[PDB]
């Protein structure tokens, strides 16, 4: 048969300052279709919306509904977009579900919205895209141009950085 | 682990300040990424890539042997990515090295470019990717060896 | 002589939307010096900062000091780059001062952040840099690709549009 | 007063698919500039200026003498944008209007480009200025009979 490209990723968007529309910010249409519409792709991404909160108002059955989402894609291969507040939060919560063993979970998310310009976002969403196909199994945050364990990472407020504990 | 990156020309870096090569487009997108980690980046060129020679390949082939680097990003033209990308696999001083090409259909100075995402995903692509050589577009990895640029489709495709 | 070319028009920068950054949004360095940086100008534009208070914040007496700046001035062509949420009552302020009497004074701005994609900052910009070289004196608003009489508009926050009061 | 805008072609235009003249760009500027008044806008050509013969300008004299309206912008390349702004200043027909050419060295659709604020200063001096012809460029007014481009300058200057 013609060759068939596959589409082995699936994006959720949770919301956060990657997303933030000026048009000071609130939460906006996910940034993340924009970066793939002008990607050239020679497949394709299926992008759902899970939320639009801002990350410090996620509550404990917010990332329960987040980890139900994840856990039931058929695809092996996760981005989740996220606010950068409570993304390790999520990131531990996520890595103690058996249903995600099978699957490579990639969390990201921008310092700067992608709409501002000199952004962060369309870097961190292509070195997410490619960490989400490539790692092994597992629950990682993917910034900075390198991927940390949730487990041994926390978000530095004041320098607007991931670091190691 | 530490990335160096090559910068050989082409689309990505054409600037209009038509066209012509300009300053390397990935030293802007590396600027405001926040990066953590060890990178530095080398200008080897700024031809259009369709001028490139055996003895332009060689020369890229020993400017890579030079980087003590085991990952590296090489930004080049489209039109002949898949020849640098397949003479650099056929060096043996190259085997433990992953090296990733990448570059841009759209200059990075022009409006709905896919370079800077091109630039994250073929960074991320040099650092996890096994010892090889590769080229990085369109949301995937290419096997140089089994890939060409199909000016028809206007993407890289497998033969 | 060879020809000199001349520098007709004074910039100052009083904040607002216009100029707000990363760092929500807050009031960071001036939009317009980045839209006359890229506009190949003939001449050359002197740019001042007054203010980065977002508008609603201002008072009587950031207003007279605004006046007093803008008097002293050696040009008598003006723009003032200003919050959209006060930019009435500054112009309306500014009209009253006999000093500005041979100044052609406009105050222009953005809805959105120059910053921000999509954003109407660089087309007001040269629309009002070219009204206060054009105008007549006076003390005018330059937005939405016209010009406004301060004393008989009003800013509809609700539309995010400067309206008559008709 | 309402404005009719004309485009014909230009560096201003000029998309990545070197780069070549493509939709015009100054409707993208006037979507997002939330305008209050009546103002349309109608494509006459794509040509590069360069290409433009004795019969392409009067057809552009004949069109802009189509419009009812008497404030008229124009956007153009600017290697004949002289040439044709002296030869409307010449049609009889045009006496009562405003005729504003306009144009940007860099393509708006690449960063760092002049068009967005040449397209705002030129709708200006479309509305502001005294019937006549025009040449706003420069955040400037330019008489075309006393004009020349300076291609060693890189602006338009007075003779």
């Amino acid at each position: 048969s013609m060759a068939v490209s596959p589409s082995p990723l699936r994006i959720f968007t949770a919301g956060g300052t990657i997303d933030k529309d000026a048009r000071g910010l609130v939460v906006g249409d996910p940034f993340v279709a924009e970066v793939l519409k002008t990607a050239r792709l020679a497949g394709a991404v299926s992008i759902v919306a899970l939320s639009r909160k801002d990350s410090l108002d996620f509550t404990e059955a917010d990332r329960e509904a987040i980890g139900r989402a994840v856990g039931q894609a058929v695809e092996d291969h996760i981005l989740l977009t996220h606010g950068t507040d409570t993304m390790v939060e999520t990131a531990r919560y996520l890595g103690g579900l058996p249903e995600l063993a099978g699957k490579t979970v990639v969390l990201s998310g921008a310092m700067v919205p992608g709409r501002v310009g000199g952004s962060d976002a369309a870097f961190n969403i292509g070195f997410a895209c490619a960490a989400a196909l490539m790692l092994a199994p597992g629950v990682y945050i993917a910034m900075h141009g390198k991927v940390f364990d949730p487990a041994k990472t926390r978000k530095n407020r004041g320098l607007g950085r991931f670091e190691p504990i």
